[PDB]
């Protein structure tokens, strides 16, 4: 079962966190869901992208795991800052992570990690 990272869409409000996985997994055409693959993690992990996000969550200071992992308004802004000024940012997977976090801003969404 692949990483996501993502938040629910615009007019979806389901509100049990099992559901909202779910839901994710179900969704992984949406602009809302960032699906990762383990090649993608040891690529991202070898070349910092992982790190970057730990400077703020204190989270996958090794790289992503089995968990879930929760992230606020403060922390979405956070995060989107640190990938907009990246060495690879713009590179697909930094453009669709990064994304999520403006969907989520825009729409006042909690952005999940699931691994
Ligand atoms: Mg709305």
């Amino acid at each position: 079962h692949n990483l996501l990272i993502f938040c629910l869409k615009d007019n979806v409000s389901i509100s049990e966190y099992t559901e909202m996985i779910d839901w994710a997994y179900k969704n992984i055409q949406s602009e809302t869901v960032v699906e990762i693959t383990e090649n993608q993690i040891i690529e991202y992990q070898n070349r910092g992208l992982w790190r970057l996000v730990s400077e703020i969550t204190d989270n996958w200071l090794f790289g992503p795991s089995e968990g879930d992992w929760l992230i606020d308004k403060e922390s979405i802004l956070a995060v989107k800052e640190k990938l907009q000024n990246s060495d690879f940012s713009t590179e697909p997977l930094v453009k669709n992570i990064i994304h999520v976090l403006e969907y989520a801003i825009k729409n006042e969404k909690t952005v999940i990690f699931h691994f």
